[PDB]
């Protein structure tokens, strides 16, 4: 696992179940293939995106449906949706924590980047 | 100013100067057009970027340019860009503040909504 | 103004008007001395809290009453105020804004220091 | 485990290792008893503070010697220190996250309250 998403919900003070994540890689036509997709399980995390074979240096973006986790819980948002886009590269084992934390006007991103 | 953008630097304690940011809206074909484009003067901030009758009802994106930021610097970052997705005065006109708090592996970013 | 709050709330995406605000300095028996208060205005700042002969070299607490501001708005909110403790003017007089960005469960804040 | 500390640096992309907290119980007095105290390992976690007899209701100070952790890196931080102070109320089982997000200037607190 060199790619995990973890989001939390800071009206609540809960993790974010059941939010839809996308993952895109930036391809040489300089456009975003799918990579990966999956909705957060009851602790807020998403595991199993994808493998250190296929997670090659590049530009990787990943999209969270915030829109839709609020509009379930009856509060109207701002944002569409959060996008982190960033460029993974090898130099040592590199695994990847994307975490966001939620607000209906605010949203937070933090990448923890750690080397086993 | 219907749209008006700050940004500041949470390593160093002080407004983000010079950073790039574009604005996008998005066409009837669900491609991003320039909507306009500018640089954060010393106190953080970009003004001017539309006018009310420009700025009508659709789906915009903010992109500020953190990762140049950051090089600048001699620090090496995460994210390449902050893009920031909204839905604008699709209720009637309002004032908008995008405000984005930089950190190298760590972005937040808040929406404060005004009606004139 | 030496010192400057600004307290915005996340869930609504407005400032957060009316919040209380009380200054401490810490005295030389190690005690915190009430040094000023107030309450937020309509943009969500704190002005005239000092001036900068009052304002001398010392360790000062800002705290915020966040738990009063939801509770009047319905919310049951995690903390019970928010503190800022930090050292000023230890290098000549500097210009202090310290901002907050506030959640039922969550809360930020950060210090802009411009030397005037 | 009731009650968990996580802290993560904002500038280096990385748990926030070997950072002292101190855990305080209000007391009848209205003083600040000291309650339990820890040093974060490598996942920047602390772990086993207290137990489920121990931790009755009450208001607890977690305090974060955040100025210590980045004078050890160099850099010059604003802070004295990071504080969040909260009621833990019996309604259900809870387990307290008490997650910070540190930057030179800036911090976020968040807590994850949960139910098992």
């Amino acid at each position: 696992c060199p790619l995990m998403v973890k989001v939390l919900d800071a009206v609540r003070g809960s993790p974010a179940i059941n939010v839809a994540v996308h993952v895109f890689r930036k391809a040489a036509d300089d456009t975003w293939e799918p990579f990966a997709s999956g909705k957060t399980s009851e602790p807020g995390e998403l595991h199993g995106l994808t493998t250190e074979e296929e997670f090659v240096e590049g530009i990787y973006k990943v999209e969270i449906d915030t829109k839709s986790y609020w509009k379930a819980l009856g509060i109207s948002p701002f944002h569409e949706h959060a996008e982190v886009v960033f460029t993974a590269n090898d130099s040592g084992p590199r695994r990847y924590t994307i975490a966001a934390l939620l607000s209906p006007y605010s949203y937070s991103t933090t990448a923890v980047v750690t080397n086993p």
